């Protein structure tokens, strides 16, 4: 089996079910003590809950699942009748990430979206009922977060107010994504300095709320 397959199998024989936090607690302990993984973790994942709760939102796209620990930490705290989508281009992480938000009691609040952000993306408004976003998570490619911010503009994603919240923008770094939105008048952005799951390297959050054109 793989790494991520042993992730799952852990959670699903040291969590409860249907209780998201101790499956955030089951996949924090794994990675710890056994074998590191690209999970956002409790240090980023802090930061998370805490502007997660400051905008409450009701549509949340997230870019880059792996195996459902973001998706777990975000559903969980939606309100009833909002709703996270998750792109995932691996479909064995496709797979444990369902599997794990089914573990957690969460499936109904997610769905996944089977591809490539720059296929996708412009599926949303006509196959996925999208009008805007109000909060995007970017946890994918490191070159893909600047070209799917300009891409959710072009096709109309974006309304004023919509937070984007990217991840590892310092490890492995996400130069021209930081550089473009801190020089836009489109965006208003805040820092929130980290470190990466698992270990004592700085990392950080990225917090860009979009202004409008
Ligand atoms: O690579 C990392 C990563 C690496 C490290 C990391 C740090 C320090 C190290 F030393 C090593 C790794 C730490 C992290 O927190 C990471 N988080 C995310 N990712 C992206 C994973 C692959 C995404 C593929 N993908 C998923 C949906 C999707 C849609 N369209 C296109 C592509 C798409
Ligand atoms: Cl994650
Ligand atoms: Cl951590
Ligand atoms: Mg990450």
């Amino acid at each position: 089996d793989t790494k991520e397959q042993r992730i799952l199998r852990y959670v699903q024989q040291n969590a409860k079910p249907g209780d998201p936090q101790s499956v955030l607690e089951a996949i924090d302990t794994y990675c710890t003590q056994k074998e590191w993984a690209m999970n956002v973790g409790d240090a980023k994942g802090q930061i998370m809950d805490a502007v997660i709760r400051e905008y409450s939102p009701s549509l949340v796209l997230e870019l880059g699942a792996y195996c459902g620990y973001s998706a777990v930490r975000m559903a969980r705290l939606l309100q009833p009748g909002a709703r996270l989508l998750t792109m995932e281009i691996n479909p064995d992480c496709a797979a444990i990430t369902q599997q794990m938000l089914n573990f957690a009691g969460l499936q109904d609040k997610v769905t996944i979206l089977n591809g490539a952000s720059q296929d996708l993306i412009p599926q949303l408004k006509k196959k996925y009922d999208v009008d805007t976003l109000d909060m995007v998570f970017l946890d994918h490619w490191k070159d893909r977060y600047l070209p799917d911010t300009l891409l959710l503009e072009k096709c109309g994603l974006l309304r004023k107010g919509t937070v984007l919240l990217a991840d590892n923008v310092i490890v492995p770094g996400t130069p021209d994504f930081l550089a473009y939105v801190r020089g836009s008048s489109s965006f208003e952005c805040t820092h929130y300095s980290s470190y990466l799951e698992y270990m004592k390297v700085v990392d950080g959050l990225e917090k860009a709320i979009y202004q409008g054109p």
